[PDB]
């Protein structure tokens, strides 16, 4: 307790001595409270005018238009201690999983140089603004690195002064760039060296890309066994227990030297003990603490979420297969049974899953899995939108399974070759491309963000009639040599000035390990669409008067945007489509 967090709290007391008061009207039940102090400030969603002017029919569709307008009583909840049998299952499974993930990888520190390069190429590291303006400036100043040095030596000494979270079904915990560096140095290897790639982790999909996820689900579907289960957890980050954080920390058992001590300090001082500052309109700043829940950088959060989800789903599979009888207590001979199951079939059982952080798909050995709920509920991983003891409903068809906000279609090219393509309701795709975040967007920056969405649509969603047409219109409306841009950055093959047909051939044909025939496609007309009725099912406006007038008159829309941007060099991409080809 206060011997680990006191110094951080002490240091905050003194910067705001003209305001410190142990307020009595504090709304916290499950967070430990320490004091308040004075502040006064808050970034809404802004519309992308280039995308909106080229998607006119969607101006009257409320599912699109409402997306641009506008639970912290789940952060202030508590999870119960799991039983002794559950704690043993989790410790055995976690020990085994770190060894498997570690067989072909070597833990190592990430460098000032790798961090400095990350900040100089826009990664959403979740930092705060203020002794330097941006991240870019702090990194190019030896004063910053001396602050980092001070904290680093405090961490080696087993102590923390400045590693404090700032809070803001979401809750993002920003830290100062220095605390983020020390997290990246100790634990960045999990992401930088691809510990959760499918090759290394068997269940993971880190680095795979949206063009591979449907092929991966089809490969899981080919296994003998029961239905495909895709249960969502209610508020995963709030259900991470102190027992979960202690099993995650066992990665440090595979480290040595400085790295070992630096990583044990991140886990002990910042993950298993946290200090947070939160805005309350009653506008003041509260300083609260707690031992559990997930509060890390979003990239470390992703890898540890994937680890703990892999662990939880293997235990759920053991429960369905009858490996242990009760969570109350694991007997001596059940321990050996569990260890033996892991050694004998653990790798096969991992290959039956696709896991992306808190998101999973599992094809278990049979449907006993559906009603195997005691360990899952006792670990605190309570399913969303189902009663606690109601058996899971599974999917009989891999093309209907939800994963990473998508479903997947099997699409047959006129030449017989098979594409497995990503899809989601088209209102969600158009509504997201019409939105930007942040201030000071030039017209050029806005256009280049529109081009990023358009090239993503050409590569991932070419099979949706409306998106292939809107993508061609946006690419025709933005100067041809202008480079697609994003403020926040799966693999991003659409972020390029290369010809999109060349990129499509590389991704879907040349580098696609599920495509045996490597014959290149010569034109967009060779690339198929969903059936017309399936396109409509997934939100297409084909067959509406609004959509027909938009498609017929698209050159007028393209010319409106060109007139706003001005006299630049443009390409007409519309004749790549049969209907505009004369
Ligand atoms: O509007 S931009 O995309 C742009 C790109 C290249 C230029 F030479 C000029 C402008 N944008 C500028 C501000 N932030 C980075 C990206
Ligand atoms: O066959 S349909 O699904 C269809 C959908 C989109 C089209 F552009 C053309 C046909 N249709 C048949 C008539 N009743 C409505 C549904
Ligand atoms: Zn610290
Ligand atoms: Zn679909």
């Amino acid at each position: 307790n206060l011997d680990i967090i006191g110094k951080r709290i002490e240091k905050i007391k003194q910067e705001h001595e003209t305001s410190w008061h142990y307020d009595q009207d504090h709304p916290y039940k499950t967070w430990a409270y320490h004091g308040s102090y004075e502040t006064k400030q808050t970034a809404s969603s802004m519309v992308n005018g280039v995308v909106r002017l080229l998607t006119k029919p969607w101006d009257i569709i409320p599912m699109v238009t409402q997306m641009a307008m506008t639970f912290k009583e789940k952060v202030d909840t508590r999870t119960q201690e799991p039983k002794e049998g559950t704690k043993k299952l989790m410790k055995i499974t976690a020990e085994w999983l770190w060894k498997e993930l570690g067989k072909k990888k070597t833990p190592r520190m990430c460098t000032r140089e790798e961090f400095t390069r990350k900040v100089r190429s826009n990664a959403a590291l979740g930092a705060i603004f203020n002794k330097w303006k941006s991240a870019r400036e702090a990194v190019e100043d030896s004063g910053f690195w001396e602050l980092v040095d001070k904290e680093r030596n405090l961490h080696l000494e087993g102590k923390c002064e400045t590693c404090v979270y700032n809070m803001m079904s979401r809750a993002i915990w920003y830290m100062w760039l220095g605390a983020r560096f020390l997290e990246f140095e100790a634990l960045g290897f999990l992401n930088e060296d691809h510990w959760f790639s499918r090759e290394n982790s068997l269940s993971g999909v880190e680095g795979e890309g949206l063009h591979k996820l449907g092929y991966i689900l089809r490969d899981v579907s080919k296994k003998e066994g029961g239905a495909m289960y895709a249960d969502d957890t209610a508020g995963w980050d709030t259900r991470i227990t102190l027992e979960d954080l202690k099993n995650e920390e066992m990665v440090t058992n595979h480290m040595e030297g400085e790295h070992k001590k630096l990583a044990e300090a991140i886990f002990k001082l910042t993950y298993q003990n946290k200090v947070v500052r939160v805005q309350r309109p009653t506008t003041v700043m509260d300083i609260i603490s707690r031992r559990d829940q997930r509060g890390s950088g979003q990239v470390v959060t992703y890898g540890l979420n994937t680890f703990t989800n892999m662990e939880a789903q293997l235990i759920r599979q053991m429960e369905g297969e009858g490996v242990f009888k009760s969570i109350q207590h694991l007997t001596v001979t059940e321990e050996i049974a569990v260890k033996n199951w892991l050694v004998r079939v653990g790798r096969e059982r991992l290959s039956r899953m696709a896991i992306s952080g808190d998101d999973c798909v599992v094809k278990p050995l049979d449907d006993r899995f559906a009603s195997a709920l005691t360990a899952l509920n006792d670990m605190g991983k309570v399913r969303k939108d189902i009663q606690q003891w109601e058996p899971s409903r599974g999917w009989n068809d891999w093309t209907q399974v939800p994963f990473c906000s998508h479903h997947f279609h099997e699409l047959i090219m006129k030449d017989g070759r098979v594409l497995v393509v990503p899809c989601r309701n088209q209102d969600e795709l158009i509504g997201r491309a019409r939105i930007s975040q942040g201030a000071g967007w030039s017209l050029r920056e806005t256009a280049c963000l529109g081009k990023s969405y358009a090239q993503m649509w050409s590569l991932m969603y070419f099979h949706r009639r409306d998106l292939r047409l809107a993508a061609n219109a946006i690419c025709s409306a933005v100067p041809s040599h202008w480079v697609p841009t994003s403020r926040t950055t799966a693999t991003h093959e659409w972020m390029t000035t290369e010809d999109m047909l060349t990129v499509w051939n590389r991704v879907w044909i040349q580098e696609n390990p599920w495509m045996e025939d490597k014959t290149p496609v010569e034109s967009w007309e060779e690339i198929p669409y969903l059936g017309k009725r399936e396109d409509q099912w997934c939100g297409s406006l084909i067959g509406l008067t609004s959509r027909a007038t938009w498609a017929k008159n698209i050159q007028t829309a393209i010319n409106q945007v060109r007139s706003l941007i001005g006299n630049e060099e443009y390409t007409d991409y519309m004749p790549s489509m049969k209907r505009f080809r004369r």
